[PDB]
């Protein structure tokens, strides 16, 4: 099957995701509706269950509402069994309608449906060439008070109905007992509770095995992708080990996490997580800037382009960014009393930009509402006639048919404070997008250049947003035209590639023997070579080959980041996909601890070692800076690190800072890592 097939679970940049809060979308089965104080019949209390369920999603696929839009993936509320108790929070009864208060990750939330309902949703979606993404929240269970067991359900955790433990009587050490976080540092937000949510201890072997087992069940039923909740509040090392076990399992899938960023904020740890964790990220820098430019008018088109360029240079895998313009935690894009063209233009930009676009349910019906839970009202209408519906219908399928939009580079061709003209290019295909946010003034466009070959191009939107046709001359020169007030147009050209061209490689990280997927154009029908760096993969090591997709087995090659490329059976080479990170083997998570390592202000302890996962003795690739506040206290330091299973590691600790790099004295430390799960090592500093 080709790169655009619904069967391609690891690469999503040809898709458009529709994000559904399950309880708030469509009640297709009133018999699974919660009863009593847990249900809001008149929808007065938006913290209660309203009744939306998987059957309702199934109905809106079959009757064509969701298919009519060109949407090709559905991202749904965490499917797992939640607590069924109603919690009073400052006078207001609250429920698990949102799906984030888990108690059994191996059972369904019966409000949404049973396991047969879930398999039907998967089946109806795939049958319509729609992928299914689930929220997954392994950070915590549910609200709990350690010193008052009676509150809620004490954050209890069941395994197929059998109680592994609760917060108040936690003899196995399943949870952290370190208080609640004040969000003051990243370390503080990982190893402590988020509000009153019982924080899982993933340095526990039973917890590592539990979540690996639980995710495999959902992936076994055909789930195509995972939205990891709260990735800022779990150890980076555990998450890298966790997604490496997915990529090495039977069901490699696209994964991405939520790492919130505020407006005008960039964060080095966010960047490092997106580039090194093996998991991708929701693109908050893009989302906040688009909101500023179109919704709030607190930035201009020039500022928007600057963010497009700075995200491109800082993120290694820009086609994996999941872009959006709002979600279930922000104010709705549509502001009561504003017009709808801001929504329309923001969608048009997002649907044609690099990455993986995601649309929050009801965006296309101009739903309004500020803050949680007002931004989670019941879907107001299924009107397929709104301009926004038709904008998505027109432009989402371009991601499947034009490889410039799914894979291509991004180049500004014209920019002032109100107008942005952007070109996407991939080999012989290209797309040109023009947007004028000024609602009372048209702008003449003169001397615009493009990569479009000569001829006359009609607007893909056909004037729905006051766009126009253009005439392109010899050198990609675009004949003078006027971009109308509020105007938005898309012009495109797609041509069959003749040279092999890689658009994406998924997953982005893997140990030898994993199956990776290479998507692009012009690979030929018959098998050729795949080049992990300088080493060739042919014959047995190619699982399947065709013109837009190759599946291949990672070869036993030096661990570390490397380029991936293909040569056709006619000996023709491709471009190289940058920074594929080969692992040494399967991963475990080890907590490394070092004592009596004192430092002055501005100097941090780091971990170096022999395996690539430990930097290969490069203090430039050292792991850290380590932590010293919560799990263990300065002058003790600790860090949770993804390292190869069953492996004799040699390592030392170092002290680096503004210039100086101090090394550990004596001989090396040595440790054989576990064959599965998680581990720990405690060492003394050596002067
Ligand atoms: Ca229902
Ligand atoms: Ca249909
Ligand atoms: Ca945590
Ligand atoms: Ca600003």
């Amino acid at each position: 099957s080709p790169d655009t097939s619904v069967d391609n679970k690891v690469n999503f940049s040809t898709d458009v995701i529709y994000q559904i809060v399950t309880d708030r979308f469509a009640d297709g089965d009133r018999t699974n509706n919660p009863a009593g104080d847990a249900f809001s019949g008149d929808r007065s209390n938006l913290k209660l269950y309203f009744g939306g369920d998987w059957q309702g999603i199934i109905d809106k696929i079959n009757d064509g509402y969701l298919t009519g839009m060109g949407v090709t993936a559905l991202w749904i509320s965490q499917p797992v069994e939640n607590i069924t108790s109603v919690i009073k929070y400052s006078g207001v009864n609250n429920t698990s309608y949102h799906g984030y208060w888990a108690r059994d990750f191996k059972q369904t939330n019966d409000a949404f449906g049973d396991f047969a309902d879930f398999q039907n949703l998967i089946d109806t979606a795939h049958a319509h060439n729609i992928k299914v993404v689930i929220d997954f929240a392994p950070n915590h269970t549910s609200p709990a008070d350690r010193d008052n067991p009676g509150f809620a359900e004490n954050g209890a955790l069941y395994d197929n109905g059998s109680l592994l433990g609760a917060y108040s009587n936690d003899t196995a050490g399943l949870f952290h007992h370190n208080g609640g976080t004040d969000f003051s540092t990243i370390e503080d937000g990982i190893y402590k509770n988020l509000y009153d949510l019982a924080d899982i201890n993933h340095n526990n072997n039973a917890m590592d095995a539990y979540f690996k087992s639980a995710i495999d069940l959902w992936l076994g039923m055909g789930v195509d992708g995972i939205r990891f909740d709260a990735v800022k509040h779990m150890p980076f090392g555990w998450q890298k080990s966790f997604v490496s076990s997915i990529y090495g399992g039977d069901h490699p899938v696209f994964t991405f996490g939520e790492w919130y960023l505020g407006a005008d904020q960039t964060d080095g740890d966010n960047i490092k997580f997106a580039n090194e964790s093996g998991m991708n990220l929701l693109d908050f820098e893009y989302a906040q800037e688009v909101r500023e430019v179109f919704r709030d008018k607190t930035e201009t088109m020039k500022d928007l382009y600057e963010v497009l360029a700075s995200t491109e240079s800082q993120y290694d895998y820009i086609n994996n960014m999941v872009t959006f313009i709002d979600n279930h935690d922000m104010d709705r894009f549509q502001v009561a009393g504003s017009g709808t063209r801001a929504t329309e233009q923001a969608l048009a930009l997002t649907l044609t930009s690099r990455g993986v676009p995601a649309i929050y349910y009801g965006t296309e019906q101009y739903m309004t509402g500020d803050g949680d839970p007002n931004n989670r009202a019941m879907m107001t209408s299924f009107n397929t006639g709104t301009t926004a519906y038709k904008v998505i219908q027109a432009l989402a399928p371009l991601r499947k048919s034009n490889p410039a939009i799914a894979y291509g580079t991004t180049t500004e061709r014209w920019v002032n404070n109100d107008v942005l003209i952007i070109e996407r290019k991939f080999g012989s295909s290209a797309a040109l997008v023009a947007i004028n946010r000024n609602s009372s003034a048209a702008y003449p466009i003169s001397g615009l250049l493009s990569s479009l070959p000569a001829g006359t191009y009609s607007d893909v939107l056909n004037g729905l947003l006051n766009g126009n046709s253009i005439t392109v001359g010899s050198g990609g020169a675009v004949t003078n035209f006027t971009l109308a007030a509020g105007g938005t147009a898309v012009w495109q050209y797609t041509a069959p590639e003749t040279s092999p061209a890689i658009g994406n490689v998924g997953p982005t990280m893997g140990q030898p023997g994993n199956i990776v997927t290479i998507d692009g154009r012009g690979f030929g029908g018959t098998a050729g070579t795949v080049y992990f760096g300088t080493t060739a993969v042919t014959g047995s090591g190619i699982v399947s080959w065709e013109d837009t997709q190759i599946k291949a087995v990672i070869p036993k090659v030096a661990a570390g980041k490397t380029g991936v490329s293909v040569k056709t059976s006619s000996g023709t080479a491709s471009n190289t996909f940058k920074s594929f990170n080969v692992l040494t083997g399967d991963q475990v998570t080890v907590r490394f601890l070092v004592n009596q390592a004192n430092t002055n202000y501005g100097t941090d302890v780091y971990l170096v070692g022999n395996a690539a996962e430990l930097g290969s003795w490069d203090p430039n690739k050292a792991i850290g800076p380590m932590y010293n506040q919560v799990i263990a206290k300065y002058p003790s330091w600790y860090y949770d690190v993804s390292v190869p299973a069953g492996t004799k590691l040699d390592f030392k600790f170092i002290k680096k800072g503004g210039g100086t790099v101090t090394w550990e004295g004596g001989g090396n430390h040595t440790y054989t890592t576990p064959a599965s799960g998680v581990g720990t090592v405690t060492v003394d500093w050596q002067n």
